[PDB]
């Protein structure tokens, strides 16, 4: 099935991601507030470019089970980061790091050219990610540096009840895609260079 072989083929890569200097230090507890707020701050940019891709091929009439309009982080993503540096001054003071550039650039090229299969490849890469191990970084940020969960809104999923039941039918949809072998081929190829624009900002942030 197409979820098993997405989590396969992307295995290493997430080990990769998890032993990255950047987060591995900000989930132990040795960076801070400010670190974590300087991720949520490229998170804005890269999840704003994804939600408009998400956007397009929703109404291309691909994947729409999916694409759930629930999982949508950038507006709640905004109001963390209003709480987190205590005002909206933020968006005009942020700028995208070198990662967020191509990581934005693929994500406007696959709006852009309506690619549903890559879409669902990056919409996979992030949030399943977020609704599987985002609850353990945000316990790590309440607990190491104290963030309120006021705060880590980005992690929540306001209107998802039962997680589990979530996640297991979004891998059921997965599987129930209608892919070529072509298409196929391309979405797991975009998962994993998601991985990759993903472990280059962590890669950058550090810098
Ligand atoms: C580059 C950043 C990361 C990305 C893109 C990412 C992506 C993903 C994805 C796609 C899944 C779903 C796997 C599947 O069930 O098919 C996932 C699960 C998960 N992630 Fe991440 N992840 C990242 C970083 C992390 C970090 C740093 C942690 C450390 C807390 C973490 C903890 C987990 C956990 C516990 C799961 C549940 C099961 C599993 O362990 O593999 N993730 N992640």
């Amino acid at each position: 099935g197409l979820a098993v072989e997405l989590k396969q083929s992307t295995a290493q890569a997430h080990e990769k991601a998890e032993h990255s200097t950047f987060m591995s230090d900000l989930l132990k507890g040795r960076l801070g507030v400010a670190e974590f707020t300087r991720l949520q701050e490229q998170a804005w940019l890269f999840y704003t470019a994804l939600e408009q891709a998400v956007d397009a091929v929703r109404a291309s009439g691909f994947a729409e089970s999916l694409l759930d309009p629930a999982l949508n982080r950038a507006e709640v993503l905004a109001r963390d980061l209003d709480k987190l540096n205590g005002s909206s001054e933020w968006r005009s003071r942020i700028t995208a790091s070198p990662a967020v550039i191509d990581y934005v650039n693929r994500l406007e090229e696959i709006r852009d050219n309506v690619d549903g299969p890559a879409l669902v490849a990056h919409h996979y890469v992030r949030y399943l990610g977020d609704l599987s191990g985002g609850q353990v970084i945000a316990r790590m940020m309440q607990r190491h540096y104290g963030v309120d969960p006021e705060a880590l809104g980005f992690y929540h999923f306001e209107g998802i009840a039962k997680l589990k039941v979530y996640k297991d039918e979004y891998r059921e949809k997965l599987n129930n895609l209608e892919l070529s072998d072509e298409q196929r081929e391309h979405l797991l190829k975009e998962a994993t260079d998601a991985f990759v624009f993903n472990h280059q900002v962590f890669a950058d942030l550090g810098k």
